[PDB]
């Protein structure tokens, strides 16, 4: 369970940062 | 298993939406 | 464990590719 939870959280964090950078680019292309 | 599967699916959904927004921005920057 | 690990890795790969495309768009909007 716990190492798998660690891997999922690493992906959750990568997704978080990507979502912010996508939003930044969305604003610039507007 | 099942709560972990729930978390993975939440990430799969976030990735799905991000992929669509990235494609949108890709088209605009072309 | 193993099928769940497979699903996590599929997400890790999708995130990898999205990160590269986001970087590409970031450079173009600069």
């Amino acid at each position: 369970m716990k190492q798998l939870e660690d891997k999922i959280e690493e992906n959750t964090s990568k997704i978080y940062h990507n979502t912010n950078e996508i939003a930044r680019n969305t604003k610039l292309v507007g």
